[PDB]
């Protein structure tokens, strides 16, 4: 699969003093099964605003042999959508209440965004499939509460296998279904920690537009964060915000469940090589 | 950049031999688009039984450069894992009646012929693009009667454009949806129907094992169906089942829709490449007439 | 050879085909397993400068479709423009070049330049092609006090050319030829194709020029078919046999002398090259023994 | 369209370890000017000896998009030829005295080691153009002492950026041609220092099979010549042989011409990716100083 264009070997080409950094971690990333290297979360921002540099990071792991499985979300564009309506968005516990009008808007913003991904890596050569549909499996987290809001029960891996063993990146949507076949919609961070106790792979990445985890009362980033030993003392700190302090809480949940040897990072979409293949990285890692 | 094999030339050189042939073939080829090559409609049974055979047309045709839009079904599929779990089919009219576990069946077998279908091509070195959701809307048809059935309203044909733009083959299933996500089953000869409406492609194609429709008090295939002369005389005999009986009102629907010059070729796979190079029709041809 | 049919190739091939026949044919150069050389195709200089594109569009379908030519092209109407141009008038007997040392220095150039023209208009249409500028012709003094250096060919060595077509790329060559001590001789190109011709015995024999053939000058009209054994003996006493159509004429009788009776020599316009390659073609002058 | 392997990759990198490094390859890698990054010169020795590592070492190059200027030699197997027919090799300071048929011996091994290389290239995947006429015109050097040898007047360089602009490595022998077309010998060392002077390439390398030249006073191969220091002493020591005193002149009047960050490096071809990526001298470095 590995195959440099012009722009792979300049890349490749940064930051020389790490060249054996470089080429120890592409030879470990490549050592596991193709699925098992690493699910990549991107919010849906990053679509909208930074699809150049999405499409020219994923290109590049793409160009070097490695396929990262794809998860998007499309937050921002769903609330712009119901916007220009006259509508005003609401969440609870950072989870979109979702009535049947709000799932159509979710839907059409969901495809527009996958499409949109997988159309500037196809214009990138890059071999990308649109997978919307039939690999989350949900029941109602709380029909009463979020109304068309869904809680993965279940992962079918075949699409996603089957798209890697063709050649092609897999870009899935993290809209779930019933199993009789109602959409439900979830939250992207969510789906992509389903897809990583169902993969396994070695890295669990977060994009952002921000960078990783900031300490407020230093104002230094967070390169580390050993889980074990941190956890306790860092939920107890009063400079962490309730929307940190969630994601947080599913990250440590999700990597109890996983071996060791997997691990987070929540990083600015153009930090995504200077955090996978150097040893200092760019953003937070998160160890157990 | 395209290019075709030694092989490939030679194959395409054994399909096409006067200039009308050489001329339709061209303007496909070269087209920059809006106009749609084909539509073609393969029954499920046919990537179980005859996978091998449908993948290497469908490949000849990629490898020269056409682009055509592909619609499979699933019934017996279904019916046999149905079975297999020791639940009886339930359809009313040649409809399935698909409740709430019977959907969660549907939508595993439509999932694995997709992929069945789209690996097949993949090995035979052809792009090909799962598109599983986000072409059909529907309503329900009659939920009391066929509950999670559906009655497509409309088509995007945006994934379908996207894919050919990529230089992939569309792989479609026959599901639809309703504006708020529920997933709707819908016979697959309706779907392709509907996307033949929309789409007007130069070629309509319906693949099939029997290769066209037999008439059952002769027991001869029927070569040519004149709609506007032999419809309402058809669908009053009493041989013609409630599947078939779906197809041809579907089929009907369309051509009074589309130009008198366009018509419905139902055929067997191995038909297929004449079908779609040449004028000359095999198997059960139907147009207004 | 490679085939690979690109988008261009697909289009060129089916344009003109309207009959099974045509099909038929086509599927018999594609299907052969023949080893015989294809073709030797002279290029007269003058279509390097005037209608290059659709030259090296045709040499490119030949190398698409795996049925790579030998390559000879001239450049007599270049350089009789330069020597014009520094008010020196060209000198010629019998259709040969007389060329003293300065007239060799601008011949050399004009070849070299409308050779790398060639070249380069092929690799830009995706076409690998090789410039073979030496190594190739042989030759002794033709007639040193009348001609002064040019040219009388003695052997042909094949191995520059059969390593390009081996490698993949189509071999293009120029008409000068060697002394065994390295002094070069202008030899006109139909000459050094025509040898070309006899040593490769390809099946395919074609003289491109812009006027499309050999026109009866006495009668005004294109000739379409020539028969040497019956024809040749008048053909030469007749007044507008002269200059260079002389010397094409007699060049293409006696490479004939050697081929079998099967071989013929087409002279058309670079427009009729596929056409009558592969198809029926009433373009151009045919000329065969006949018998 | 370009692209690279793995161990393609791995080689590079392996090759380039400091910053420094990094940006004069991609200056060259990513070059839509007319420089050049080198003028190789080849000892004819090299082709008969070691052809499969100097093919693979140039194939690397070409696989990481370095187009270097290749001229050859053939003087060691001219030798054998002559020798081989009874013939003794005849020199005067260095330079092969070519009479007729020397001449004639000259031009088939000169097209037989050009054919050679080529073809081993194109074996290993690298587009080579042999270019054995139209680059040297030369005057005769003194022909009553060395008869058909030439004095080089000028370089045409079109050929040569014509081969690289085309993608293909430029693979030329040494011989030059009078105005009027009387083809004369030029020795290799002198014809490659010629295309170093026009092209002005950043690197300059000469392969020979000592890897250097050896003081034979001490029997130690000498690292770096300082040549305002060191020329005309270096030029009276009574063990500098005939060739190795026409190629330091070649050199030393060269590195006149050129700024004094250039050098020249006389190497084998082992030290060849060393000398090309790193500013890290191997076996002998000539400069100004
Ligand atoms: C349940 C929920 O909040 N879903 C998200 C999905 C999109 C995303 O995560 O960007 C939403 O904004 O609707
Ligand atoms: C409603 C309905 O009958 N759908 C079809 C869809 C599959 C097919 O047409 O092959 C079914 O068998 O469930
Ligand atoms: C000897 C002779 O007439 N040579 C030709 C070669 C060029 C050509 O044929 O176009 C000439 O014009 O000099
Ligand atoms: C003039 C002269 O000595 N030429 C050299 C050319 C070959 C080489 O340099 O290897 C010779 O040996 O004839
Ligand atoms: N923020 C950090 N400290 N990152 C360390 C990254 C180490 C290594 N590149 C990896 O991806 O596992
Ligand atoms: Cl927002
Ligand atoms: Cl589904
Ligand atoms: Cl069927
Ligand atoms: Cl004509
Ligand atoms: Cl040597």
């Amino acid at each position: 699969g590995f195959s440099a264009t012009r722009s792979t070997v300049i890349q490749l080409l940064n930051n020389i003093s790490t060249k054996r950094e470089v080429e120890q971690y592409l030879k470990y990333f490549t050592s596991v099964s193709q699925q098992q290297f690493a699910v990549i979360k991107v919010g849906g921002a990053i679509i909208s605003d930074n699809l150049h540099e999405l499409a020219s990071c994923l290109a590049f792991l793409y160009h070097v042999g490695l396929y990262p499985i794809v998860l998007h979300g499309t937050g921002p564009q769903v609330n712009g959508r119901l916007e220009a309506q006259g509508i005003e968005p609401d969440y609870i516990d950072g989870i979109r209440i979702t009535d049947e009008h709000t799932m159509a808007v979710v839907r059409k913003c969901f495809l527009e965004q996958n499409l949109k991904l997988v159309t500037a890596l196809e214009q990138l050569g890059v071999r990308a499939r649109p997978i919307t549909s039939g690999v989350f499996t949900a029941d109602y987290l709380d029909k009463d509460k979020y109304k068309l809001v869904g809680n993965i029960k279940s992962v079918t891996k075949e699409p996603i296998e089957a798209s890697i063993k063709a050649g092609a990146l897999p870009i899935l949507t993290s809209l779930a279904e019933t199993a009789s076949g109602q959409m439900l919609n979830v939250n992207a961070d969510v789906a992509a920690g389903e897809l990583a106790r169902v993969f396994e792979p070695l890295k669990i990445v977060y994009l952002n537009e921000k960078g990783g985890i900031i300490n407020g009362s230093t104002g230094e980033k967070i390169s580390m964060i050993n889980l074990d030993e941190e956890y306790d003392d860092l939920m107890k700190q009063s400079w962490v915000k309730y929307g940190t302090k969630l994601k947080i809480r599913e990250i440590k949940e999700l990597l109890d469940y996983l071996p060791r040897s997997s691990s987070v990072a929540i990083i600015n979409v153009q930090d995504l090589q200077k955090e996978l293949f150097t040893d200092s990285g760019a953003g937070t890692m998160i160890r157990r």
